[PDB]
């Protein structure tokens, strides 16, 4: 049996209200609809992993693993394996997989990050699930940031937190987040942005939305200005929204939004809001495609409706060859020209690059680089030719194109990261300069950028 080269991924979020669930949430899992639906000719077709993400969740771990496998049996006939589940509080992921992949999947990472202090801590976070697919590392995270309009900046300070120290995927890529751990990072939830218009505009609003023109409500979108701005997700991708805000409805139709300030919402106004999200950060040059982003229309529990998302997402294989893994391929080499890394720092110290890649026997550290002045008051650190060779395990260039190499800049004085980023090997040409970027963030916030040219050597 051949190893894939591409899975589908279903990723559903759903805030539940603190109800139990329907009878019957299959739509959820076909993705049937408002917004991108999944075509009727695929219902009988498997994802190959599912991975649910709940918020307000009131059941037990196996009240909610029994309906979720019970679901997926009836859709496909097929008995989902448990990867994962992990829970704070009320907020839930669970990862199935078809029992075929069981053995394809490894290093399975858990973890949680509560948010805020005192007051704000006690009930929102994030959960996230990490392993290894084959060659491929993947990486999921359910989020339910602070809730209410005028907390915008709290849910972008709730995101950096999470990002800064959920605890996911290989440890000895010390100077990553999350946001650079995983070659396929998909980050999901109730999220809470919301529509910001005029209160006096509600009625406004859900006329717009029996209507179905969400253009003039999407230009409201707390999570798309913010992401526009660069205050939160830098470098994450979202479909295209084309179904209607999932909350705030009254429980058991779909036919009202419930906006109205109430002692039970602090007295504060719910405007109608996409609060619940999917979106995804994949290493450059991998295939991922979004095939469907929408809500259900028929599962009434909760004041949100469940969204999913589904994606087609790029895969290798774990390699072998005569040589790597356990030494190198002498037929293979990276090699870095004319590199330099420029930084929004203020500080002046001298800076040396860690390059971390699994195609790597362990990370490599570079000289320091010899610091310049740039000429809109920038810091240039000028690496030329100096960089080490970098020696990859397998120089088989159906392995190696397909690799990438994770970049840290640090200072000499503290070795603390002051810029991570990610460069491709999925040249146009070997044996040939090629010019190579990357931007470079600390904490999920832009700080510099590292360019220059690369000349790879493979086995061909
Ligand atoms: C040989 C590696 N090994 C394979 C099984 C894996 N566990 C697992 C994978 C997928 C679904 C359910 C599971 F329990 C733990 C590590
Ligand atoms: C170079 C890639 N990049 C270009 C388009 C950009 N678009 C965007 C950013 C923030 C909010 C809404 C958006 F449509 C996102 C990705």
């Amino acid at each position: 049996q051949p190893e894939p080269d591409m899975i589908t991924i279903f990723i559903g979020t759903w805030n539940m209200g603190n109800a139990p669930p329907p009878k019957k949430i299959t739509s959820w899992f076909l993705s049937k609809g408002q917004g991108k639906t999944r075509d009727d000719s695929a219902d009988y077709i498997p994802h190959d992993i599912y991975v649910i993400g709940t918020q307000e969740d009131p059941l037990s771990e196996k009240e909610w693993l029994e309906i979720l496998k019970h679901s997926l049996q009836e859709i496909t006939s097929v008995t989902f394996k448990t990867v994962a589940i992990h829970t704070l509080w009320n907020i839930r992921i669970v990862v199935l997989a078809k029992p075929e992949h069981e053995n394809r999947i490894s290093h399975i990472c858990t973890d949680n990050v509560k948010t805020g202090i005192a007051n704000t801590l006690g009930n929102k976070g994030a959960v996230g699930v990490s392993f290894m697919f084959n060659g491929t590392s993947l990486g999921f995270v359910n989020s339910h940031l602070t809730s209410g309009s005028e907390k915008k900046l709290r849910r972008n300070q709730n995101y950096m937190n999470i990002l800064r120290f959920l605890a996911l995927g290989d440890k000895k890529l010390s100077p990553f987040n999350i946001t650079h751990r995983f070659t396929h990072l998909f980050w999901f939830g109730d999220l809470n942005y919301r529509v910001d218009l005029p209160t006096w505009e509600a009625e406004t609003i859900i006329q717009k939305i029996k209507q179905q023109q969400y253009a003039d409500l999407l230009s409201h979108d707390q999570l798309l200005t913010e992401r526009r701005e660069q205050k939160v997700f830098l470098h994450f991708e979202e479909e295209e929204i084309t179904f209607a805000p999932t909350y705030r409805f009254e429980r058991l139709t779909r036919d009202k939004y419930a906006y109205t300030k109430q002692k039970a919402t602090g007295m504060k106004y719910n405007l109608p809001s996409w609060c619940d999200r999917v979106l995804w950060k994949s290493y450059p040059l991998v295939h991922v495609v979004c095939q469907s982003y929408g809500s259900t229309s028929d599962i009434m529990t909760s004041d949100h409706s469940p969204v999913f998302a589904t994606f087609e997402a790029g895969v290798t294989s774990q390699f072998v060859s005569k040589n790597g893994p356990g030494t190198v391929d002498s037929q293979g080499q990276i090699e870095f020209l004319r590199c330099y890394a420029t930084l929004k720092t203020k500080s002046q110290t001298k800076f040396y690059l860690e390059f971390h890649s699994s195609c790597l026997e362990s990370f490599v550290k570079s000289q320091e680089g010899e610091n310049e002045e740039g000429s809109e008051g920038e810091l240039v650190v000028k690496f030329g030719e100096t960089l080490p060779k970098l020696k990859p395990i397998i120089s088989d260039p159906e392995y190696l194109l397909d690799q990438h190499i994770l970049i840290s800049i640090k200072s000499s004085d503290s070795d603390e990261s002051y810029g991570e980023g990610c460069i491709a090997l999925r040249l146009e040409a070997t044996e040939t300069q090629l010019p190579i970027y990357t931007p470079l963030t600390h904490h999920g916030e832009l700080t510099g950028h590292f360019q220059g040219e690369i000349k790879l050597q493979t086995s061909q």
